């Protein structure tokens, strides 16, 4: 993958090239208003470390951060998500895979027109990575989900068990 990250909007200023994950961008790009997604699927993060709020990025050209739904210029760590060519998830209703479940292979745009629940307390990603959504249809806080157990919600970043849509992460070209 590669994404290219601008400190003002429209692809100007001082800019800086990622292949691979990057924990700290700080040294290298003060803010970013806007980026260029040349190929693969990338998780832009506000703070170091792969922490704080959360935006999507997959192929195409975001001329403002707020395309992305970036709420501030601040991106100080990146990820390069793992491509996959399968998706699987199982979401529980309650913590630790206890309760209903329902599983998808596809993305969802609604929840709660599938499972009753306006939470989701534990996941397990068996196969691909996806985005796990505050609201329906992709927004609000995003949730970074790849291959791996999640026991509790904040396995996933978040502060309560808030779910609404579910998206696989998949480079379209």
């Amino acid at each position: 993958g590669k994404i290219t990250l601008y400190e003002d909007r429209g692809f100007q200023g001082r800019h800086y090239e990622c292949s691979s994950d990057h924990p700290n961008l700080q040294p290298y790009l003060s803010r970013c208003n806007s980026a260029r997604v040349d190929s693969g699927c990338w998780m832009l993060y506000e703070q170091p470390n792969y922490s704080g709020l959360q935006y999507f990025l997959h192929r195409g050209d975001y001329a403002d951060h707020q395309q992305w739904m970036g709420l501030s210029d601040s991106v100080r760590s990146c990820r390069l998500i793992p491509h996959s060519g399968s998706h699987r998830i199982r979401l529980y209703e309650r913590e630790d895979y206890r309760g209903q479940m329902i599983e998808f292979t596809e993305d969802c745009s609604c929840l709660q027109d599938r499972f009753r629940f306006n939470e989701i307390h534990s996941l397990n990603v068996l196969e691909g990575s996806w985005v796990l959504y505050e609201l329906s249809n992709y927004r609000g806080r995003q949730y970074l989900l790849m291959p791996g157990d999640y026991r509790r919600y904040q396995d996933w970043g978040a502060t309560n068990a808030r779910v609404g849509s579910l998206r696989r992460v998949i480079d379209f070209s």
